[PDB]
């Protein structure tokens, strides 16, 4: 549930940059025993590395249940962090990365024998886990498929795909968290009942992801916004990216640091004043 720092370099030209829990969770372990029967057979390796996608959309039913949308959602990050730990890309410490191009009959830092692995593999990588979701929901709809496309993360830098998942996560806990603050007091003026309780639980998140997003800012801003992110803002790049759930980041957070007071970022002035009676 929480975003860890057990990233590679995270002392060096990764600090700030932090893990999510779904990739965490991503399991693709490569021991340094099988490391032979991979190499000399080409197929099945092929075959561990589609079923660990296989199993990943069998995982993530098991997290989000019945949230459709949450679920394909999630696939395309795992799908893409798939490619990122194939190219050898990714920045999780214990990736078996290392592993992956020796395997791949690359090794020693390179790229290109590894590169054109994952390039072929994409689509029937994704096919796999297609035919996961169709074995977790039972028939794939007709007008459900639309969502289900073959989806473009792949080539575009894994730290930008990982801060626009944190975004969207928040942005939806922050609402989520906002609508129980509502359904919990109407008025209250003053110590009432149990208003006071999602106050607290509000506050918290914005304070436990204030620290979580200056870290992620912090890495933002020192690389990405400098070469080629449109040269747009932090909360200006995904206020156009990824769609209106991450909107949220400017239309709250933008103008100030305002984290230092989670009761300011609150619309209504009703409900501001039981929070912060």
């Amino acid at each position: 549930d929480t975003w860890t720092d057990l990233v590679k370099n995270s002392s060096d030209i990764n600090k700030g940059v932090l893990l999510p829990p779904r990739r965490k969770n991503l399991f693709l372990k490569i021991d340094e025993s099988d490391i032979c029967k991979y190499k000399r057979d080409p197929k099945l390796f092929k075959d561990f590395i589609y079923s660990s996608a296989i199993s990943e959309v069998e995982r993530l039913k098991k997290v989000y249940g019945e949230a459709k949308t949450k679920v394909v959602h999630a696939m395309k990050y795992s799908f893409a962090d798939i490619g990122s730990i194939i190219k050898g890309d990714d920045m999780m410490e214990n990736n078996s990365s290392d592993k992956i191009g020796k395997i791949l009959g690359d090794g020693v830092g390179q790229n290109e024998k590894r590169k054109k692995w994952w390039d072929m593999n994409k689509y029937h990588i994704w096919e796999s886990m297609l035919s996961g979701y169709k074995h977790a929901y039972g028939n794939i709809s007709e007008n459900d498929r639309k969502m289900l496309d073959i989806p473009n993360n792949d080539d575009e830098h894994q730290f930008l795909r990982w801060f626009q998942e944190w975004t969207e996560n928040f942005c939806t806990k922050r609402n989520e968290l906002y609508e129980n603050m509502v359904t919990a007091c109407n008025s209250a003026k003053c110590d009432k009942k149990e208003c006071t309780e999602a106050c607290k639980n509000y506050s918290n998140f914005i304070l436990i992801k204030k620290k979580e997003y200056q870290s992620l800012n912090s890495q933002y801003d020192m690389n990405y916004k400098e070469t080629k992110a449109e040269k747009k803002e932090s909360p200006e790049y995904f206020k156009d990216k990824c769609n209106g759930e991450c909107s949220c980041l400017s239309e709250y957070f933008k103008d100030e640091t305002r984290w230092k007071n989670p009761y300011e970022t609150l619309d209504d002035t009703e409900v501001k004043n039981n929070c912060m009676c």
